């Protein structure tokens, strides 16, 4: 036969291969590691947009990092002595435009820690899962999720109500009751109790909302701006026509002063340009390599479109540069440099903060996690299973029980790790297409994010413009499940409608969610009291 | 037998019940008249959110009808003579926030022109479909293409590319041209050149724009405002904690100043008590009330919803009230004081102005009104053609020709009148489901139509919160279109995703229809190419 051959028979009636029931499934291991790869290179996006996202949260740094500033640009701080001169002291401010550079600098270093954590999260869900509950399914930060934990719970620079470490400390205790429900057998019960049309559309709205992410400035492509009249037009002017934004106080003639203290915004209005950002064309470029290499079922599609954008972008003097002429960008360069680094996480990692428990908030960002990882894990681990041919005629395929445990522990270690939960993830069936049955095809996935360590400085140099196109294209892929909603049925259309509309322009999964469910319980409640009194028999 | 038979027979046999068919169509006096009611108490939504929708372009006014205002808001402008005091002379910025009282009284005036010029559109349209056509069909100015024309071609208080004069003149010649391609019979391969995943996704990206509008604060029932960091978050705070936003300058320490001539916003920033304002609880409310009824099949959902929370809004002294305590609230309230009044069109009507065909945004408005109302007119025609059991083997239903005449004739009617195009309406499918067969149905409609002029004064006293729902729910009946696309299909789903994310998200029905057809052309190029070689023989 061949040396192939030889290692596939002497692996399949080894004692390790005889663990992870490579025989009886009829794949020994080359089946295994291609299968692994490709789930690989279907999942590697994750890599660079997770990191990304978190990042965008601003980390666990507070205004106790942001630097004194000297009033005039032109003099450093320590050159800030002389007269009417003197030393700023950092606010709260100091987070948002213009952004310290004290605390631009914590974003790129907790930016590092978020990429290994990324990493390193999805090696341990991964080898948890292909060890414990022997499926060939690879695990990492969900990607709906991120969006939720980053720009909405935390916020961005922390301009949410919940910190982020409280936001850990809220994810951690959702892996637990994740795992706890999962373990006594009461997952499904709460799987129930969502609405059909709430659970059908959240996929859609979280596909939304990461698109509506994707056409801002800081978290993509831009090309979706500020209006004073209608709140959104047309951005994608170049970043030299963008301007902030302060509240002012109007009066019964026409004076407007601004309001002390107001939080300015980024640089989203633009005052001419429009479709002229030499960014925006460059991710529309990757978008549109993206697109081609989904519809030529060419694997690892949004990776090869953010190495694309990124490699573009990572030549010093263009107007696309993810590397500006200045000292962020100058320090960005020099890590960058170095293409191979082995970063330790400093600052994410045991950062969990349970201050925020009596907090509301709090709560609502628990309640919100644990109910997207229990919808979208059931989801998406039967349809694995399905895949597979896993799936019995009483609908239950063996290793499910410690699957729920595995993706609950996942959860819990990646929130001690410092990132969102993690969950399996549906380009698990790219694996399990090309014939991954066995828990190697995870432990090879596992690998494969362990190479991905090494390259932090290439993998923190990824422009938002990168991350960008994924975002709406994993908007587009989520959208899909619209089709399984009863759209001439007024009780379940109207839910599905408020679920998928709020999402994206509440900017909140949680509201979303919320909205969704209460007009579904509104909407029903004539029919429950009919049903009611029919059951008294009052009614007949 | 009875009266009713009585009528119905003399009507069924004389000249006029022959020329409308009636016998020929099994169906005589009574049901048109029930088939138009019905038809009409569908569609009278129309007659409040049309108007409000077009006043918020701010009609024909210009700065020319600002008054000047003091330095002083105490000091009235015939009072403002004195040391240190001087009036200030309007410019652009009093069409907007704070807005001038003299523009503000425009709105009004132009308010009621917009309600005549709404109902005699509609009352003109109706009856040439129903004698030139003699179809059971209802024309008015199309919900959709309301809120493109108000608030993307002109802008809010005129802040688009494209005057209100001009804007009008697009529609006359998109009637114009609308006719004659008719006319020719060259509307069918006009409608063949829009892909199909635009031409179906349009109506969903139409819908989520209309659903956005309706959940804005001058438009709807606010629960969606800005936010510094993302751009949109949850409002629904009391109009006392909204305030307005200007552009300003940033620098390297952390000074920020007002930038001179910025255009300020409106009162779209909540401070504080979120979820809280009155008027957005009336509009839910109104919400339910339109839900329930739609799903209760309970013909008028939409007018039982928008007259309930006007007659919640038009007691005096509360916090949801139409008339605030203030000159142009006691305004609005005497006009509100007369029932009745035949108002006549003084601004909007004969308006026209061809001053910006040179411009490139003019002829995008053309384009897309143009293109909405062919796609639309034809899909609707047809689907009541086959509710009415007009359609033949071949696909012709035998008034065809005609009927789209007279919506070609309405669409220039209607611009001459001063209304954005109007379009036969989905809803005459109720009239339809009653019976109604002949062009009587339509003459009921007009009449209907006729009898809600009259009511002027009593129809300008609706509130935003009451327009509101109405636009959300219309969104959601609009939402059931995206069940034709194959999401599964990447050249389908892509530039679907784009028609209806970018609709809502740059709030331009046009740039959703460039961005979706360019995307669609993008991804096909290397179909297009591969099929062109082979046709040339190149590849096999
Ligand atoms: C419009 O009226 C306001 C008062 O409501 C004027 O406000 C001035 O500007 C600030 C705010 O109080 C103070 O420094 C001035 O003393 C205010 N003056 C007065 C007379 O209130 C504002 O100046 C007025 N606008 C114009 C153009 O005169
Ligand atoms: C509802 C949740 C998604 C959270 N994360 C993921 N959930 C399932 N599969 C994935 N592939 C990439 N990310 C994910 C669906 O958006
Ligand atoms: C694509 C166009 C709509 C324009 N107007 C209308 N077009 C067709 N039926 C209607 N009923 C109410 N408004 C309309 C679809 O939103």
């Amino acid at each position: 036969p061949k040396l192939l051959n030889r290692l596939n028979t002497y692996v399949g009636s080894s004692r390790v291969g005889k663990r992870f029931k490579l025989a009886e499934r009829n794949s020994t291991f080359t089946t295994e590691l291609r299968a692994g790869t490709a789930t690989f290179l279907t999942m590697a996006y994750i890599l660079a947009v997770n990191a990304s996202i978190l990042s965008d949260s601003g980390g666990t740094c507070s205004v106790s990092d942001c630097i004194p500033l000297c009033s005039n640009p032109a003099i450093e701080p320590s050159q800030c002595t002389g007269p009417g001169l003197r030393l700023i002291q950092p606010d709260v401010s100091c987070k948002f435009n213009p952004v310290n550079p004290g605390y631009a600098a914590c974003v790129e270093e907790i930016r590092k820690d978020l990429i290994v954590a990324t990493v390193a999260a999805s090696l341990i869900g991964c080898v948890i899962m292909g060890l414990m509950a022997n499926l060939p399914l690879a695990l990492a930060p969900g990607m709906g999720t991120n969006a939720y934990f980053a720009y909405t719970v935390v916020g961005f620079h922390g301009s949410g109500s919940i910190s982020y470490r409280t936001a850990l400390a809220a994810v951690f205790i959702e892996g637990l009751i994740f795992l706890f429900i999962s373990a006594i057998g009461f997952r499904a019960k709460l799987a129930k109790l969502v609405p059909k049309p709430v659970r059908i559309s959240s996929s859609a709205g979280i596909g939304l909302f990461l698109a509506f992410i994707g056409l801002q400035n800081n978290q993509g492509i831009g090309l979706v701006g500020y209006s004073p009249s209608t709140l959104v037009t047309l951005a994608a002017c170049p970043a030299s026509s963008r301007i902030s934004l302060a509240p002012v106080i109007t009066s019964a003639n026409g004076t407007v002063s601004l309001l002390a203290g107001g939080s300015v915004s980024g640089d989203i209005m633009c005052i001419h340009g429009r479709m002229e950002s030499p960014t925006f064309w460059l991710g529309i470029v990757g978008f549109v390599i993206i697109a081609y290499c989904l519809v030529k079922n060419v694997k690892g599609a949004m990776i090869y479109g953010i190495v694309f954008v990124t490699a573009v972008s990572w030549f010093r003097n263009t107007e696309v540069t993810a590397f500006p002429n200045t000292s962020a960008g100058d320090a960005a360069h020099d890590y960058f440099k170095k293409i191979v680094d082995v970063h330790v996480i400093k600052h994410t990692a045991g950062a969990l903060s349970f201050s925020g428990i009596n907090k509301g908030h709090f709560w609502e960002a628990l309640v919100t996690f644990l109910y997207v990882d229990i919808l979208d894990t059931t989801g998406t681990l039967y349809s694995m299973a399905r895949f597979a041919g896993f799936v019995d005629e009483k609908g239950d395929f063996a290793g499910q029980y410690f699957a729920f445990m595995s993706d609950a522990s996942a959860i819990v270690i990646g929130s001690l790790l410092g990132t969102s939960p993690v969950t399996v993830f549906i380009e698990s069936s790219t694996g399990i297409r090309e014939g991954g049955r066995t828990g190697l095809t995870a432990i090879t996935v596992a690998v494969y994010f362990l190479l991905a360590m090494f390259f932090t400085p290439l993998l923190a140099s990824i422009p938002a413009w990168a991350v960008g196109p994924p975002l709406i294209l994993v908007g587009v892929m989520m959208m899909k499940s619209v089709t399984e909603i009863d759209w001439e049925d007024m009780r379940e259309a109207i839910p599905a409608f408020v679920t998928m509309i709020l999402m994206p322009l509440t900017y909140s999964v949680a509201y979303g969610l919320i909205g969704g469910i209460g007009s579904y319980v509104v909407l029903h409640l004539w029919d429950w009291g009919e049903e009611g009194l029919v059951k008294l028999g009052f009614l007949k």
